[PDB]
């Protein structure tokens, strides 16, 4: 599933920094129970940055195992070298994931033709559906609507997670792609506006802690009930902003711990423990949302 | 060691995309002959991003072999995970490199305290001298003067490559660090200005194809002869700009091939061959510098 | 009227730079005939910048005279000194304008409290409805949603022309103001998106040359017929961008001349005549729109 | 004339918002005693934006009277309409001012060719020396090096106030103009750096309250003693920043009142009285500079 509220799930860790299956099993049950449409496993919020390839495969396979067919799983699979992106992607064919979320090459700042070739080659070498992932603030490059339109012709490239927060991109992309190409917000604070403009869902950090409200909000949005959806979004808005008061996923792992969803809020360096000030800001956002 | 003109050397490849030893030798001889002060091996311009860790180490070890004690070698050693940066760096202990050019974590956008902990831990697990590298346009992370000041107190953190192009950083950093902390430009177009403000040298892309001019500019600058240095700078200023007309190292590899310094201009995807228009542009810049 | 398509009308000039009543009368008849909801007289596109106060009053009074009750007129009335804004505004009370379009103070970059006091004082000293006008790219200051919410409580401050092109502002403002506060786009290229998000109309430059299409597009938007409106907007999109290929109102006065709506495209220094390249870009946009 | 420390002098007012002659005299005596090189009368810091043309001229004429030949006076003379800039400037012919500080048109955002024509025409209708003033953060217009180069060929266009804070502009401009074209900083926080790169002085806000320190810094800089100059700079650096903690001239007027240099800190709307928090901030900056 590639519509509705999709959670960019945390990778819960014990005090040592190792994946905590008990915590993960709890999150997964919570998402099944709360009507989340799918799980993005080891994406940005899942600390894709800092897991090695072994860990990355382990988490994805463990998520699929615990999900046990109850909710679709999408793997985070980008790389900034094309041959490596192909190679990492091969390892997930026939795994049970429904699709891949693949980020623009980061650091090396390719041209639009380079992005075209990169994503075209990745799609050529798998049967899996590919969701493009654009987030210039993290990668230093911006996948533009024209090039998205070129890529959407590739049978396997089925949508985009647009994380710029630039809402003009929704209809610039939509007019260049087919009615079945999925547009998903990657920016929680603007995601309702993004849906109102014609987007189909969100790949959400807030959904880690407000899964039911997010699923209801996205459903109402899909039905065209924007004023109703916006009541929910207003109660979530502090969390949509304050889950980024320190670098993601520091605030959201702290909030998960606070709600009892995971055992510890431990992360891997260079992510640091939440400051005291951050914890007060996040606590207040959680209370505004009604979760505390 | 870490002063004057330091080349951010290209990793010349064959048509297959593997390192071309004959070409690397020719480049390294060219730098020894030209007066280049040191070589940064497999940094950004050297396609750090698209070589695996073994290929990377093979290139460094080869560069060191070919250098044969005639010119110091600094290895590119970034990682966006601290445990990993430490391992990756440990491999070069006792290699013969004189230092590491270690980039800020990219993509995961750590806090300043995160950056402090990451570099402090790297430095604690090696005796290799470490040069910090700040390039927010590639990384999404900006290592601020205050944090550089904190890090410069670590024994083996010995300097910074400041690739922002923001000249105000030179004196901000310089007043927070001791007199032997090395300040190097990572932005060719502003490097002479950077040295005029108290900088000590440059890790240069332009030096790949103008190694003598760059070594002479930097000597003039260190001796206070800025008017004279600026004459060379004006000759090179179109290179300094047009070597980025397409994503680095696309232009500089072409230029190297056109000057006969390397056999092929092949790069790895997502870097793409230079366009016709980029070629005419870079060619006019080489003519203007009198290299062609 | 403060909904629908409102034209930011040009001030047509003879070869000497003086207002051309014949040309103005033609534009006004054209807007009456084409279903434009209102006319903004001497706003940004009307060269408010370069008319003295005498000329400014003359143009507004001449527009009201020629309009002859057939279409409502709104005057451009900002100043960057509060006492002067009050004083200029007094001169229009009982003139027959339906309202004023008043820009944030430009150049002196006041604080949000300063903007609050400025606009509050202007509204206090007239009975005329006031439309706030936010355009940071021209003024150097950005009127934020919070402060808009404070001002919308003032009986007389009835809406905003939001010219940032930042579509997140639509619902940030809407949730802070009453359902009768009017939100109008000041950015043609994003104005349809702005309406889709909950805005009520546009204060448009494109409407100078595509008045009927703009009025139909805004009407369909108000009815919730976004796909229908977007067909029109796609044919106008080149014009929405290329009317700013050189500084407004250079392109749009050239286009008016080309369509026979005004006698000359003359403007006042520091606005310059359209270049040859600009005229080709604009001509093509006009043909894309179906006007040539 | 146009070198060393030039004060962007405040227009001190009484409680009514009119110029306070006793305060202006005290300031002008303070500058003669302190070694300030010249006074910019009714520029940005002098509330050029909120005085009418007659009030403006009254302040200049008074400043000149009070200066009584002991210190050169430069008048602020911008307009965003060329015909008007010419008239406004003509009024000072034969006044006794030594030059005009003429700002780029603000709000209407002219092309570079427009800026060329505007300043060329101003210069053609006066024999007063003209200093260009580039401050895109206030004006929305950026006068580029290439255009400054074209203008510096006009006989009486004699220098530039570069208030961008972008130090790369110093040598870009310097290589395009003759050796007697004056390059002045308009950004206190970067001014010593600016002179280190070849700049000749600064039109300073900080000099209102630290006139001796600023005159001594600038002399040290012109004599090549940058380390010594930087000591003074570090003393003043919190002023250089915190005099903009609220919109200029709000902080500097308060500071002037606290040091006893002016009777009141009154400004005209839309400038607002300093907040409590801004006051404590500016007070700590004055203590740090040893002025308090
Ligand atoms: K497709
Ligand atoms: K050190
Ligand atoms: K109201
Ligand atoms: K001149």
């Amino acid at each position: 599933m590639f519509t509705g509220s999709i959670v960019a799930i945390v990778t819960p860790m014990d005090e040592k920094g190792n994946v905590c299956r008990a915590s993960l099993k709890k999150l997964i049950d919570y998402h099944v129970a709360s009507g989340t449409s799918a799980i993005v496993s080891v994406g940005t919020t899942g600390e894709w940055a800092t897991l090695n390839h072994d860990e990355h495969a382990d988490v994805v396979m463990m998520t699929l195992d615990l999900a046990d067919g109850r909710i679709p799983v999408i793997a985070g699979t980008g790389a900034n070298a094309t041959a490596e992106a192909i190679s990492l992607t091969q390892r997930f064919n026939d795994s049970g994931i429904v699709g891949c979320l693949t980020v623009t090459p980061y650091y090396n700042r390719p041209s639009q033709e380079g992005l075209y070739q990169h994503f075209k080659a990745i799609a050529e070498h798998t049967d899996l559906p590919q969701i493009l992932y654009n987030v210039p603030s993290r990668t230093g490059c911006d996948l533009l609507p024209e090039t998205v339109g070129r890529l959407a012709k590739v049978k396997n490239i089925i949508g985009i997670k647009e994380a710029t927060g630039n809402l003009t991109r929704v209809n610039q992309i939509k007019e260049l792609v087919s009615d079945d190409f999925v547009l998903l917000s990657g920016d929680d604070a603007s995601a309702l506006d993004f849906m109102q403009l014609g987007g189909h869902g969100v790949i959400s950090v807030t959904a880690n802690v407000a899964a039911r409200d997010m699923a209801q909000m996205c459903k109402l949005a899909a039905e065209g009930h924007f004023a109703e959806a916006r009541v929910i979004n207003q109660r979530l808005m502090p969390l949509h902003n304050k889950l980024f008061v320190e670098p993601n996923p520091i605030p959201v792992k702290w909030a998960c711990k606070e709600l009892g969803l995971v055992a510890t809020d431990t992360l891997r360096l260079p992510m640091t423990p939440i400051t005291d000030s951050g914890r007060e800001t996040v606590r207040a956002a959680l209370k505004h949302a009604g979760l505390l």
